[PDB]
RNA sequence: GGAGCCCUAGCACAGGUGCUGCAUGGCCGUCGUCAGCUCGUGCCGUGAGGUGUUGGGUUAAGUCCCGCAACGAGCGCAACCCCCG
């Protein structure tokens, strides 16, 4: 189920590579590696849900991060099933911060997906179409999970605050809570709502997110079936 | 008697390739067709300021890509002009 799965072989984050402040999520070194105690877990997996119902149901908005392959490509699709924003390729400065002048890159979407049907394409010519094209693409691209947020959001959701810091203390700014998986490479003082763990163990991963995924469905009405992810293991 | 025009006398005068391009306006060359010059928001710093423009790679090129606390833009490259296929 949960930690009764989540036992199994998702947990230990590397080894003698840590900041001391996990000293209360860690049950033993031993063997060399650093092993993340599991008690802790459910004293802590807890709280963190517990205030989402308090949050997830008042319209609240969360955000999705993932700029690491072993977890870029699964934020993916357990953000659209969500229905709420995500960065899956790379997160870049002030999002949160220039929301006002981010958006000016996503309403140039709005000025460029006027295009793709409109008679303009037979007035605006192709060599700045075509080469336009990419950018388009790369615009979306990029910016695909941002492309539906217009009101600036109400949580960040982070994979691991050590890669996504950059993307956390901009929301720290602006009072906005602030939760993410953590592991033993993590920072726990910084995150508001804490989610230890292996964050880099591919398996624990997806399970994580339907998880807490089927509080944002359960939240909204009517838990569904997620994706396999298994195969994007091996 | 008067307007214009002309010559001769007094004028106000103009006139000078005389001087200072180290006093200037305008115009011209060099770097150099080099590829640089900067702004708005954000971030780092007490602050001047930095970042953005830096790193790897690519190109005629700040041309473009990856990454990057940055994301966009303006002047410039280009292109809109002309001759040839």
């Amino acid at each position: 189920v949960k930690e009764l799965l989540e036992a199994g072989v998702h947990f230990g984050h590397e080894r003698k590579r840590w900041n001391p402040k996990f000293a209360r999520y860690i049950y033993a070194e031993r063997n060399g590696i650093h092993i993340i105690d599991l008690q802790k877990t459910m004293e802590e997996l807890e709280r963190t849900f517990r205030f989402i119902e308090d949050l997830a149901m008042r319209g609240g908005t969360i955000l999705f991060v993932g700029t690491k392959k072993q977890a870029q490509d699964i934020v993916r699709m357990e953000a659209e099933r969500a229905g709420m924003p995500y960065v899956n390729q790379r997160w870049l400065g002030g999002m949160l911060t220039n929301f006002k002048t981010i958006s000016q890159r996503v309403h140039r979407l709005e000025e460029l997906e006027a295009l793709f049907a409109s008679p303009e394409i037979e007035e605006r010519p192709k060599k700045e179409q075509v080469r336009l094209k990419h950018e388009l693409e790369r615009l979306q691209k990029y910016l695909s999970g941002f492309r539906l947020l217009k009101r600036l959001p109400d949580a960040i959701f982070v994979v691991d605050p050590t890669k996504e810091a950059i993307a956390v203390r901009e929301a720290r700014k602006l009072f906005i809570p602030v939760i993410a998986l953590a592991d033993t490479d993590s920072d726990p003082d910084l995150v508001d709502y804490i989610i230890p763990g292996n964050d880099d163990a591919i398996r624990s991963i997806q399970l994580i997110l339907s998880r807490a995924v089927d509080l944002i469905i359960q939240a909204r009405g009517g838990v569904v079936e997620p994706s396999p992810s298994y195969a994007l293991v091996q």
